[PDB]
């Protein structure tokens, strides 16, 4: 069923001038080859070349065939085969005295070669001395690509009951034409050229002088791949004459498939050659008695209660050991170090803002604890462990509105949040029970692109706003006061703060851009180059932290965290909040009417998390393992409610942080996205670090705040890549002469794409204006109102083929 | 061993190539055409019948074909 | 240099005596900005973003445009001192 094939050629050693036999490749269902090192390349499929098969046919038409000869040694084989070449007049009788000693030479493997020093090709002469070939030589294709433990696996793959074949290829200048001998033994025989304990049954001899369009290594490869096929081997086991082998060879060539060189090769058009090879396979196995070996939606409405949750669990959880193991690369460590700061900074900002906004009812420590716990639990029990949970802006807006309402109506605040959380829990249980997440199907690429573009734009705008605020706090004046106390916060302007902050921001961005581009260059050895390129952000941060550390007298705002795991305002709050009443008892009508804000919070959280999961897990970003919707929603909302029980805030999935995490854990090919490392260790470590951040005061207190602005700008610029609306906006300026070769350029006219882009930009502008309007909480509704616009209004303006080509659901297929 | 339709298809695949048609424009005798056909056939890869999964088998060829196409244009 | 306190009854008529608050960093900011703009316009010259005539016209004037932009930027700032160009009075 499975056989072992060996190929040896007659070459010379670098040690001393001589001739001897050295193997070049091995065949057990696959090709394995070795280079100059003496190491065997990884097995691969064998690829033929035209001249090898053609000259094999030509020499095989006139080959002597000896069937079931009774020999067990090599010298009797040599004698009988050379008598056979004498018999059919394939070689002159005055050559035999050379060819015998041509055969009786040593046959050594790779392990002897390092003491030998290495080998190089040599040619037999009439004298018996090695010589260099006259026709020129070229570097081999298989050794360059594949070569530039194994024997235990060789003996593992080979069944214990098997027989082997050998081919002996060489060049000899004293011959006229190439000759071929093909001998099948009577019984299995052990031969002293093969160190492996397997016996030999078949044997090949391919000799000849040098001729154009003939490469004897390639001819040997053709012979070995001829011997490896199941049906031809069965025929040779049952062969009784030459014409049978001829007919089997013609059947071998008939079911072959040749592809020519082209102009611009691609993989997508090449995948359409699968079924014709299968039909050639079937037609090949049409002639054989033997038989060949090889011959769900994440969102879907199911007729069972709770179907989606069980489906996602059964789909995801079998990958847990791989999720654990895949974290041992250093790129995961770099991504952890990046996302730690990327998630810590906005946490601190929102904590300070919420503490100063709600009279310190909720502060920084609660937010930190919530981020830590809700990251740890989600990374341990989550279906998509590449999401990053954290506080957002609309949640802060809702907290503002609810605090204003509770200040006006005269009720407490931290108590009502408990009932809001209870209603959230009940609502998410009810929704998950009826698998109502299939509605995610209706959200097309339109809304996803609009949302992501708007989010990234707001990110960059807020970053620049922070910088302009810094410039506003310490203006550029001609004189300053210098008996100023800067203990609580910088009072009054300072000389060099405003410009040093800008310098640090530009420096971080510039260094990040210098390392991201060097990662893709070809300047250093590949290993060290990729290792240095994957750690770009931490290296730039460390360099600039040292640069700021060397400067002594200038003031720059630093990172500061609370002292210990304490509540924000210990006067009116506790670690646990009594639902009935903290200071005064809670009314009944509010208990029953708290359902109204819960619905809005649920809509916000659901929309954000599901759109984030849609953006993250598109088919284009080579995501192998499945991603779950119902499980993530249930986990997030239930845990948010349980955290709302303790008075700590609820969280949601973040867009920019998750996209940055996913982009950081991607190994790209020389560009094509080769693969993406999915694991659960990164999120868990990030959550643990965010939790322990309060114990890292001495190290964190030395990181200036202006360095992270460069990282934020870098993040905002990098997250802008995959957006397609951005590409269509860029095409608004180029003349139609330089437009790319994507389908939406060729299929539709230009001034229609421009109309589409204009409509989408108008939608963006309306969303922005509504965001600036004090009616900001009506932002999600308006967003979903863009979905009917795509279903009804656009087909009244455009045509169906334009709409299918422009608003394409898959990126690669359009 | 002759099918006229496939032979014509082979002729069409010859005529669709850049370098072969450039040599046909620069041709002045049969020797140049035969030499260009030899150069074209020297840079093809033949696939034997294999029982491997077809997509993986087809995707393993890509860098081999890329190196061959880099070699041909020299 | 970058210090914690400076003297502000300094006469800068012949030349700035003693350190000044914002000169060292503003000078660096102006240099980096001018360099960045020159490089960006040099790269825009080779891009394919505008009509060819106007694109080449704008790309050929990269250096004077960047110089004018940075000169205006320095002109808007009033209180900070930066060294200027000075030529003799007469032949």
């Amino acid at each position: 069923h499975k056989v072992y094939v060996e190929l040896q050629e007659l070459v010379m050693d670098e040690k001393n001038q001589e001739l001897r036999w050295m193997e070049a490749a091995r065949w057990v269902q696959l090709e394995e080859n070795l280079g100059e090192n003496g190491a065997w390349g990884r097995p691969h499929l064998s690829h033929l070349t035209f001249w090898s098969l053609l000259e094999l046919r030509r020499v095989f038409t006139k080959g002597t065939v000896l069937l079931d000869l009774q020999e067990t040694s090599l010298a009797g084989v040599a004698n009988q085969l050379l008598d056979r070449f004498i018999f059919e007049d394939q070689i002159r009788p005055q050559d035999r005295e050379e060819l015998l000693r041509a055969l009786l030479l040593k046959h050594s493997h790779a392990g002897e070669l390092e003491a030998l020093g290495g080998v190089k090709p040599a040619v037999l002469t009439r004298s018996g001395d090695p010589s260099q070939p006259l026709l020129p030589q070229h570097s081999s294709l298989e050794t360059q690509l594949f070569c530039e433990h194994s024997p235990s696996g060789i003996l593992e793959k080979i069944p214990p009951d098997s027989e082997a074949t050998l081919v002996l290829v060489g060049r000899a200048d004293f011959l006229e034409q190439p000759v071929l001998g093909f001998v099948r033994l009577q019984e299995a025989a052990e031969l002293e050229a093969v160190e492996l304990p397997v016996p030999i049954r078949f044997l090949f001899v391919l000799l000849g002088p040098e001729a154009p369009h003939i490469d004897y290594t390639q001819l040997g490869r053709a012979a070995a791949t001829l011997m490896s096929e199941r049906v031809f081997r069965i025929d040779a086991y049952m062969a009784q004459s030459r014409g049978e082998l001829l007919h089997s060879l013609e059947g071998f060539l008939d079911c072959s498939l040749v592809l020519p060189p082209t102009d611009a090769p691609s993989e997508q058009a090449l995948l359409s050659l699968v079924p014709v090879q299968r039909e050639l396979l079937r037609r090949r196995y049409q002639s054989s008695p033997a038989k060949p070996d090889s011959s769900d939606d994440p969102l879907q409405q199911t007729g069972q209660l709770f179907g989606g949750l069980v489906r996602d669990i059964r789909r995801r959880y079998p990958y847990y050991l791989s999720d654990i193991t895949d974290a041992f690369s250093p790129q995961v460590l770099a991504a952890v170090i990046f996302i730690y700061f990327a998630a810590l900074s906005p946490a601190i900002t929102f904590g300070g803002l919420l503490g100063e906004k709600t009279r310190n009812q909720m502060g920084v420590s609660e937010l930190l604890i919530s981020t830590a716990v809700q990251g740890i639990l989600f990374a341990l029990l989550g279906a998509q462990p590449l999401l990053v949970v954290g506080f957002s802006g609309p949640l802060l807006v809702f907290e503002e509105a609810f605090f204003s309402f509770c200040e006006t109506n005269g009720l407490e605040y931290i108590v009502g949040r408990v009932w809001i959380g209870f209603w959230l829990i009940l609502l998410v249980v009810l929704v998950v029970a009826f698998e109502g997440s299939f509605l995610v199907r209706f959200i097309s690429r339109y809304t996803q692109e609009i949302f992501s573009f708007l989010i990234s734009l707001i990110f960059i705008y807020e970053t620049f706003s922070k910088l302009i605020k810094i410039f506003q706090d310490h203006p550029l004046q001609k004189t300053y006061n210098y008996n100023v106390l800067m203990v609580p916060k910088p009072q009054g302007p300072l000389p060099n703060t405003a410009l040093l902050s800008l310098v640090l921001m530009a420096g971080t961005f510039f260094f990040a851009m210098m390392l991201r581009k060097f990662k893709n260059s070809s300047y250093f050895p590949g290993k060290l180059r990729r290792v240095i390129g994957d750690f770009g952000v931490p290296i730039s941060i460390l360099i600039m932290v040292l640069v700021d550390f060397f400067i002594q007298d200038t003031y720059t705002q630093k990172l500061s965290v609370p002292d210990g795991f304490k509540v924000s305002n210990s006067s009116a709050r506790g670690w646990v909040i009594h639902p009935l009443g903290l200071r005064s008892e809670f009314p009944i009508w509010m208990m029953f009417a708290s359902a109204l804000p819960a619905l809005l919070v649920f809509i916000l959280i659901f929309l954000e998390s599901q759109i984030t999961t849609l953006i993250v897990s598109k088919p284009e970003r080579k995501m192998v393992k499945g991603s779950g919707f119902h499980l993530d929603l249930l986990l997030v909302v239930g845990m948010g409610g349980v955290a709302a029980l303790f008075g700590m805030p609820w969280l949601s999935a973040t867009t920019v942080r998750s996209v940055t995490h996913a982009n950081a854990l991607t190994v790209m090919g020389k560009a094509q996205i080769q693969e993406v490392k999915e694991q659960r260790i990164s999120g868990l470590l990030v959550a643990v670090l965010v939790g322990l951040s309060i114990l890292m005061e001495p190290i964190l207190s030395r990181i200036p705040l202006a360095v992270l602005f460069g990282i934020f700008l870098y993040m905002g610029v990098t997250s802008l890549s995959g957006i397609q609306l951005f590409d269509r906006i860029l095409l608004l300026f180029k003349p139609p002469k330089y437009h790319p070769d994507v389908p939406y350029v060729k299929r539709v006219k230009t001034w229609r794409m421009h109309l589409f882009t204009g409509i989408q930009i108008i939608c963006l502008a309306v969303l922005w204006v509504v965001k600036s309007t004090p009616a900001s909480l009506a932002l999600p509704f308006v967003l979903i109102l863009t979905v009917p616009l795509r279903r009804v209004l656009l087909p009244l303006i455009f045509r169906n083929v334009e709409l299918q080509c422009l608003d394409a659901d898959d990126a690669k297929a359009t």
